[PDB]
This record gives structure tokens, sequence and C-alpha cells, in this order.
């Protein structure tokens, strides 16, 4: 009777929330990849800086 | 009656997947915060290393 209606409305609301949750997940994964690249770059800029310091010792 | 239980079961399975999705999102946010702190730590170390280079010029 009415239980089909609330259930379909609940499934629509949950499905909508699941779609935006997966979009957030994709964005967080992309942001995590960007920070790993930026971290990797900063560490290697310090490997270069360190090696150059060691030679002028 | 058959449709009602099918809708009860797909909303329950979808809700379970949404809870699992939010837990993934929390883990990606924690990892993103970790990499951002490690990047900041490398940029700060870079400043002090650059100072050391400037003194041996
Ligand atoms: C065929 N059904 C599905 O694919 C289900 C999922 C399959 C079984 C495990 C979890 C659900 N689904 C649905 C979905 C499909 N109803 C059936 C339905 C019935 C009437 C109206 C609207 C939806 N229910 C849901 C639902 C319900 C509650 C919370 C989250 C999702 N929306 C999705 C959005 C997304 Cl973003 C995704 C995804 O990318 O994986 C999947 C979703």
């Amino acid at each position: 009777q009415e239980r089909v209606q609330r259930l379909k409305e609940e499934c629509e609301a949950g499905s909508r929330e699941l779609k935006r949750c997966k979009e957030e997940n994709y964005d967080l994964a992309m942001r995590l990849a960007h920070q790993s690249e930026e971290k990797g770059a900063a560490l290697m800029r310090n490997r270069d800086l360190q090696l150059e310091i060691d030679q002028l010792k």
C-alpha cells in the first residue's frame, strides 16, 4: 500500500546521497594524488639541496 | 508484498554501501591531511637548508 511509496522515496534519497558521496570520493583521491606529487617534489628539492651542501663542507 | 520486501532489501543494501562509502572518504581525508602536513614539513626544512647554502656562498 503506502509502504511502497516511503520505500521508493527512501531509495531515491539514499541513491542521491550515494552519487554525491562517490563524487566526493573521486575528488578526495585526486587531491591525495596531487599532495603526493607536491610532497615528492619538495623532498627531491631537499635531496638536491642537501647534496650541494655536503660538497661545500 | 513481493515488491515491498525487494524495496526494503535494496534500500538496506544501498544504505550499507553509503555507510561504507563515507568510511572510505574519511580514510582518504585523513591520508590527504597527512600528506599535506608532510609537504609543509618538507617546505619548512627547505627554508633552513636554503639558509645554510646562502652562508656558504
Ligand atoms: C541497480 N542499483 C544500484 O546500482 C544501487 C547499488 C547496488 C547495490 C549496492 C548499493 C546500491 N545504487 C543505487 C540505488 C538504486 N536503488 C533502487 C531504487 C529504487 C527506486 C528509486 C530509486 C532507486 N536503491 C539505491 C540506493 C538506495 C539507498 C541508498 C543508496 C542507493 N543508487 C546508486 C548510486 C550509485 Cl553512485 C551507485 C554506484 O555508483 O555504485 C549505485 C547505486
